[PDB]
Parts: structure tokens; C-alpha cells; sequence
């Protein structure tokens, strides 16, 4: 399971780059690259990563933007690609394999507004993903949300899976040995982390009493479903994979497929600290234990 | 696994208590105790339960009441609390500890219709959970649901898992050993039983030829998410965890979450048994199958 | 796990029967039938069938036909039946046992539109479902759906898993060995294939660049639930268990329980090959990757 050509590899994480070229139109470059992470304390995962985040970077784009995106691989031996869920494209066209030290850049559009996975395309997927090429991209309605107006702080939470280390037997037949939650950063100020056991509980999302908060989420697996629930609340509304239509109220818990997204929205009506989980709980116990910590000022 | 306080411990089931105290404000008195339940025949467990049954009593109120819960810990050595899925509260403050031979009492509005899960709150959740410490809440909607005037007759059924003995490698890493259905009364003569993988095979739910069944669902978990089915007919209408706006048709199969609820309503058109099952059949064969007897009087 | 009457045994593929008796009622006559099937290259289970298929044959009705099925079990040992999840039925009248060199007829209405399993109804069900008994009928809704005039082009897709053979410690507690597409004709020239982990690789769905595309799918399990997603597009419209009322938009991928199917539709805009997945990836990973190649004709 160890790649001779990564041995002792850490590259440094490289910023997402990201410039609007005309009205309906946006440029991406992000990177393939090895990093390591701690995804519980004392334990480094030697993540496969686009820009040296797992999850990878946010991205926000508005629906009917086309994305010309161009991944640089840094990875010295393995070929990477990207899919985005967001897109109309030609997988085998469009989601290709970069090689090691080249670039590919790749166009199509993001025609549908929600909270989509992105993740690496490269056989065998599931080894790219559960290494820790995943993400997501966020397609903004060209029309809101009904609920806008009420949404008074947002965030973007992410769950993904770890398994033993480059481990196809693991990753197709074990349980995961962590899963986790990531928060990507939307705003100046929002928290950029990356999925371990121990950063959101350590350092809680942050709020304010009586607020309405918006949560983007996406369970990006790779393999296990999530049952979604901020304890203390219910979710006022939500609209699954992010689309407006798909308008649900009063749920206690939000059913996520595998790389399934929503949009959830829950008031906070009393100070104190909030757990955020999946509520399958064996895998809140390994790891899947966000917190929202709620002030009188929303300031810690 | 074995907790050197609770050998030979088994407290009688003590009744829920609950009295109106409002227009808008309920009382409810609960118990965490100590109770052994033959969750399969020969087979006991010393469960951890709320009232000493598992899942724990139902509790019923109308949207817009205020609860003030009261727990009384009768567990010679392991603190409980309560975590209700229905309410607005503040878990660091209303969802903490009751210590060995205390009570705590603890105030919270119930402002959203439907069936939700409550369970016990302390750390760690996946084994107070798993140990037996969940429930069923409902919340009736105000203005009913639109189907209300098609049901004839109704019922609450609660999905669980049982796995080894107070076992958390067993929690978090291994299959259930009994996925099991319960049912708990909504009216005088209805049947009040424990999870476990007989009772409702041995003494099935009773029905009319005729009859529009509603079932109050949750799936409880701890871990398992359920693919719940009515053999013979199809729901007719469902409302995804009970809130009357996320109303689906015509459904064979309804996925619930862990802590997933419904309100699933169907016709029983001949007379005969229909089987009540969780679709991932591994979990029906390891217990998750009720029975419905339907006769041309309703009496068996 | 070996049945002594079964070695050898390798029963040929007999056709479904259906014939149309009236305006609103049909006979479709099916065998049980012992049939080996290759699962994987070099793999062959000697499935447990009807009619020498594994999923079995398609079987499609329009609402409010009354169906006159007749089960002839040609196995030479087990007992054998048929539960439709299509139809209103008294499971222990009409989904009862026929016997080996027994026939059996049961009639029951299809009252509801949709996208339904059936599946063996035997004791121990997860026995005969595992082993192979499991397939889908289709209700076609008398009034359509609203996006009928926009479908180009149309396919039924069914995911299965295949365990260790017919081992009943495996199909309780162990991983699926494959996870699995097959594709079952609606019209002359449509492929009909068996769940297997490679058919549906090498010979595509076919489509032409443009077109809107319908999926009739079902995951029948019997374990498993299903992250159904197309590579490269986005559900435009999807109607959960094929009810036309459970209309969702813009999905990225449908969640479906065991036994839950869906009618999804999307366009695909560029030539190339587009893979069809179960977004849980350790299921694709053991063989749950279909592939549809969109050509300028649609022509391969
Ligand atoms: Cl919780
Ligand atoms: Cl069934
Ligand atoms: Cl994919
Ligand atoms: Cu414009
Ligand atoms: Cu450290
Ligand atoms: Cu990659
Ligand atoms: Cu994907
Ligand atoms: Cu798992
Ligand atoms: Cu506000
Ligand atoms: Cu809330
Ligand atoms: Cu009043
Ligand atoms: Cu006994
Ligand atoms: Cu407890
Ligand atoms: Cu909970
Ligand atoms: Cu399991
Ligand atoms: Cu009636
Ligand atoms: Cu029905
Ligand atoms: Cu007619
Ligand atoms: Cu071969
Ligand atoms: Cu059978
Ligand atoms: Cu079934
Ligand atoms: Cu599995
Ligand atoms: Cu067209
Ligand atoms: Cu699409």
C-alpha cells in the first residue's frame, strides 16, 4: 500500500485560484498534490488532495456559469482528473487524466444551482476518493432560496470517511476507521479545516442566539450514507442536493446518499453549545461530532 | 463490558407520568433504569432504559406545548440525561447530566409537528444509545394531517438494533446482532411492547378488512438506516418525519435515517397476516419483522 | 450450503408469458427455475431464478390492471413464490408457497404507478431473494408523467448484490462479494442482461448526443441501499418509486432504500461514455459501474 515515489512527500497546500472572465464565465486551477494531515490526534494520513486539503477547497460559482478549470498534477507518479457533479460534461472527454507534472484544462457548464460533490476521476475511484480527493462546489440559484431573507449566518459542512492507509481491501470491505466533519470557508473569517476528529469540537462554528443558520452540506462518503442532525433544533427547511424545489420542512434528520447534498436552515433560540452529527452513531463515536457554539453576542 | 454496580440489577418498569399543566405546558416524569428484556427467546439483556423498556415509553403532545421533563436516575452509578428530537433547547444546558439517585428537571418547547427521536444525551451517546436508552415523541399538528378523516385505525412502531453487551468495539465496528420492532400505545387496549425479534410475530397488530392503517414510524438506530415496507399493499401517503408539508404518494419503500420518522398510511384490501419489515432483509431475518392480522372483524 | 438436488442442476432460460384478458386485466405466467449465471468473469452462482434470470424478467402493467400470475416451480426441492410490491394482496393467501413440479395461480390488482420490486416471499425470504429471486414490474401511470414529451430514449436498470453462495451466515453478516447493474427490455432491440459486474461495461446503454434520457431503476438489495448517480449530468427530474406526485428536481443522485426505485431522467450533452453508478463507492468498486455511450447517431 506504500508508494515508493511518495515516500516522505508533503506538499506544501497551494491556494485555489479562481478569477470570473465574463458574466457566465469562470476560470479554476487547482492542483493534484500529496499532503499530509492529521485526521485524529496523532495519526497522519498521507492524503491524495487536490491543493493539499481534504476535503478540497470550496468552490462557488452561479448557476449557469461555465467553468474552465485546469488541474495542475504535482503528484510525481500518479495520474488525477476531476468530476464535478455540478456539470454537463463528457466524462470521457471532459474528466480525464492529467499525468504527473502536467496541466489539463477542461470546460463545460454548471447549468443546475445546489451543493454538488467534485471528487477525482481516475481508475480505480474509489482509491482516489477515499484517499481524499473529494470536495464540493456550490451553484448559487439564479433566483435565492424562498427562505433567504430569514437565513441570518451560513456555513458549508462537509462528511467524508478514512480508512486504513491506501488500502483497497480496507476501502471496499472495512468500516472506516474515522468519519468526520470539515467546514469551508464562504466568507473572510469562516473557518477553513479539513476532515479530522477534533477541529470543530475544539473550535466551534459560531452564532448567535436566536439566529437563523443556513448550513450548505454534502456527504461525500466515499461509501457510507449520512443521517444529518444538529441536536437542540429541526431543521426549519430544507432543499435536498441544494435545488429549490426539493422543499422539505420540519425534519429532524436529513438522509444523505453518498455524495448527497442539501441545504438545511435551523433557529438556535438558547445559548449553549450545539452538537452537529451524523446520527448512524458509530460513526459520530469515530470522529463524525461538529460543534456550534451560540452566544448572547456570537462572538467566542 | 460488565458494569460491577449493575450485576443482578433489574428494576421494574415504573410507569411514564405525565399530566397537563397548560393549555400549552405538559409535565413528564421519566425514569433511567436498569431493566433486563428477553430481546430474543433465551436471550436477556440488561438494557439501559428509560422506565425499564427499551425502546422507552411513548410520549404524546400537541405542537406549541411547552414540556417540562423531569428524569429521576435510578442507575446506581451511571449518570443519564434526555435529548428530545421535537424541541427547541440548549443541550449544554437542558440536555445534561442526572447523577446516580437524582433528578433533574429540565423546560422546552415542542413547536414542530411529527415522530421524533428522543434519547439519552451523555457522552458516549453511541452506548446509552445502543444499551437501550431511546424513544419515540409525538408532536400532533395543529390543523391534523389532510388525510386525517381516511384512517381508521393507527399504531406507533419503533425500529432498534441490539448488539453485544455493553460491547463499544461492537458498537462502532460491528453488525447488529437483533434488529427488532416494538410497538407502544396510542389508546386503551393498544399492545405496549419491548424491541425484540418475537412479540409481534407471536401477537400481531390487528387490523379490518378495509381499513386505511395509519403507522407512526422511527427508526431509532443506533446505526442502521431502514427501508421500511408493508407487504401486500403500498403507502398510500407518507409524511416524511410526520410534518404534514412533506407529503409523498404512493410509495412501496420509505427510506428512513437513523433517527428517521414517518407518518405512513396504507389499505389492507383481504384478510390475512402482512408482514411489517426492514426491505434490507439481513435485518428482517435478524428480527425486524412485525405482523399485521387482518380480519374480516378487526378481533383475532 | 450445497442442496444435494440442485448439483448439476442448470435449468435453461424459459420466456416470461403475459397475455392481455380484458381491458383492465393481465395473465403473466413466470417459472422458479435453478440456473447458472455468470456474476463475474470466471464466477458462476447457481442462481435461485425465475425464469432462468437473476434479477428475472421485466413485467410491465398499466394502473389498474388485475394481474392472473401464475408461479410453475421447476425446482426440484424448494419451495417457491412470488410477492409483486406492485399489487394489494393478502400475503399469506396469494403469496403463498408452490410447491417443486407445482404450479400455483394468484390474481391481484395493480392499483399504483410506479417502479416496483418483486421478489421470492419463501421463508427464509432473505434466502430467496439473496439467492437470486428478486426483479421488477412496472405500473404505468395512466395519465403519464408531466415530462413524457420531453424523453428521447428510455431503459429499465436493476442494482443487486450477490453474496458467498447460498450461505446464510454471509447474507446476514458478511460485505456483498459484488455489487451489481443488469438492464431489462422495454422495447424490441433493448439489451436484457444479469446482474453481473460486466456486461454493461463492455456493451453500453446506447444514446444519441442531446437526448433526454429516462431510467426506470429499482435497487432490489437484498442488503444494501443504493446512491444511484450518472456521470457527466444531473437528474433533471425524478419521481421517487415512479409515482408521478413525488417529484423532485435538479438531483446530483437519488437515495434509494432496498426495494426503492425511481423514474429518473437527464440529458446528456456532449458524445463520449458516461458511467452509471452507486455513488458508494466500495459497492461500484465490486462491479456496480453500468456504461451508456452517447454517439452523434446513437448508433455504436
Ligand atoms: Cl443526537
Ligand atoms: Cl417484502
Ligand atoms: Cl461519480
Ligand atoms: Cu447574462
Ligand atoms: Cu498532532
Ligand atoms: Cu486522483
Ligand atoms: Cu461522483
Ligand atoms: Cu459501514
Ligand atoms: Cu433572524
Ligand atoms: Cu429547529
Ligand atoms: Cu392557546
Ligand atoms: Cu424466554
Ligand atoms: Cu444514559
Ligand atoms: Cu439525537
Ligand atoms: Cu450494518
Ligand atoms: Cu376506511
Ligand atoms: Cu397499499
Ligand atoms: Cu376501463
Ligand atoms: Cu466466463
Ligand atoms: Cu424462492
Ligand atoms: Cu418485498
Ligand atoms: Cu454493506
Ligand atoms: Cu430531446
Ligand atoms: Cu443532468
Amino acid at each position: 500500500n506504500v508508494i515508493a515515489a511518495h515516500k516522505g512527500v508533503n506538499q506544501a497546500p497551494v491556494p485555489l485560484k479562481m478569477e470570473r472572465v465574463g458574466p457566465h464565465d469562470v476560470h479554476i486551477e487547482m492542483t493534484a498534490q500529496i499532503t499530509d494531515i492529521e485526521i485524529d490526534k496523532g495519526k497522519i494520513y498521507k492524503a491524495w488532495t487536490f491543493n493539499g486539503q481534504a476535503p478540497g477547497p470550496l468552490v462557488v460559482v452561479n448557476e449557469g456559469d461555465t467553468i474552465h478549470f485546469t488541474l495542475k498534477n504535482m503528484d510525481p507518479v500518479v495520474p488525477h482528473s476531476m468530476n464535478f457533479h455540478a456539470v454537463h460534461a463528457s466524462p470521457s472527454k471532459d474528466f480525464i487524466d492529467v499525468m504527473p507534472n502536467k496541466s489539463g484544462t477542461f470546460t463545460y457548464p454548471a447549468n443546475k444551482p445546489g451543493v454538488f460533490m467534485y471528487h477525482c476521476a481516475t481508475k480505480p475511484v474509489l482509491q482516489h476518493i477515499a484517499n481524499g480527493m473529494h470536495g464540493v462546489i456550490i451553484v448559487k440559484p439564479k433566483n435565492g432560496y424562498p427562505t433567504d431573507k430569514e437565513v441570518d449566518r451560513e456555513y458549508v459542512l462537509i462528511q467524508n470517511e478514512w480508512y486504513k492507509y491506501n488500502d483497497m481491501n480496507d476501502f471496499q470491505n472495512g468500516v472506516p476507521s474515522y468519519v468526520v466533519f470539515s467546514s469551508k470557508a464562504l466568507k473572510p473569517g469562516d473557518p477553513n479545516t479539513n476532515g479530522d476528529t477534533f477541529t470543530l469540537k475544539e473550535k466551534p462554528l459560531l452564532a448567535k442566539v436566536g439566529e437563523k443558520i443556513r448550513l450548505y452540506i454534502n456527504n461525500v462518503g466515499p461509501n457510507e450514507v449520512s443521517s444529518f442532525h444538529v441536536v437542540g433544533t429541526v431543521f426549519d427547511d430544507v432543499y435536498l442536493d441544494g435545488n429549490p424545489n426539493n422543499h422539505l420542512q420540519g425534519m429532524q434528520t436529513v438522509m444523505l446518499p453518498a455524495s448527497g447534498g442539501a441545504v438545511v436552515e435551523f433557529t438556535v433560540t438558547r445559548p449553549g453549545t450545539y452538537p452537529i452529527v451524523t446520527h448512524q452513531f458509530n460513526h459520530a463515536q469515530k470522529g463524525a461530532v461538529a460543534m456550534l457554539k451560540v452566544t448572547e453576542t456570537g462572538e467566542d
